[PDB]
């Protein structure tokens, strides 16, 4: 009944991708250092995308989980081409607390309920690009390029009937561009699922966030924003406090 705060991190090779601006780590670049720092200043979670070369993605995937559960104790999660079940267990039994799957999950959804019956539903994240079409939500693949001619009220639906723990809901239309979450795709979703909504895509002030937890998504997803500095994480949490939202110190 809290809201969160979710650092998300784009990860390539290791590194974190396009890097931050905190200048007070050893290595402004390193996920691991980054996603510490995030974790004492008070972030709720963390979340991971690879974006590595396949060839030397799965080992890579899986040394970064070991190297993040090492040294962090918050919930995280990590996502990016995890494709079957034998990947997203031998994730999870690295170190990491849940995965996220988008595309693998539209194709092949009973792939959310093999995840959750050794997992638990809690490890589940599904991503549910959306974007308007022709005036309906429509649910987007392949990193935006493919149109499945699904209506997001319906996969919403199914999502939480396979089984899934959270879903992020990202619209696509607001992606990278610091215009505020798409506060109306966050209110028509809101009703059709019991499920926890991690808005995704547009943030850009403090205020977005508000605007978001009034729409209903029980947690924020957030990237350059974060990293940029363009907002700190203390006065985010200041500021909901202080406005009514039920964050946590």
């Amino acid at each position: 009944l809290a809201k969160r705060i979710i650092a998300a991190l784009i990860v390539k090779d290791g590194r974190v991708v396009k890097g931050s601006n905190f200048e007070n780590l050893r290595d402004s670049g390193d996920p691991v250092e980054l996603g510490k720092f995030y974790s004492e200043i008070g972030i709720d979670e963390l979340s991971f995308a690879d974006i590595t070369a396949s060839v030397e993605k799965r080992k890579t995937m899986l040394e970064l989980v070991e190297k993040v559960a090492e040294q962090i104790d918050i919930p995280f999660t990590v996502g990016g081409g995890i494709h079957d079940f034998e990947t997203a267990s031998e994730l999870i039994l690295r170190g990491a607390d849940k995965v996220e799957i988008n595309t693998a999950a539209v194709e092949n959804p009973s792939l959310i309920t093999q995840i959750a019956q050794t997992f638990g539903s809690q490890a589940v994240v599904v991503y549910i690009a959306a974007k308007r079409v022709d005036g309906e939500f429509m649910v987007f693949t392949y990193s935006g390029k493919k149109n499945t001619g699904i209506l997001l009220r319906d996969w919403v639906v199914e999502v939480e009937k396979r089984g899934a723990g959270e879903i992020v809901l990202g619209s696509i239309d607001r992606l990278g561009t610091k215009s505020g979450y798409d506060t109306e795709m966050i209110r028509f979703v809101r009703p059709l699922t019991t499920l926890p909504i991690i808005a995704h895509g547009g943030a850009g002030k403090m205020e977005h966030f508000l605007e978001a937890f009034l729409a209903g998504a029980d947690a924020a997803k957030a990237n350059s924003v974060l990293h940029f500095r363009e907002i700190d994480v203390r006065e985010l949490k200041e500021y909901l406090k202080k406005h009514g939202v039920n964050v946590r110190l």
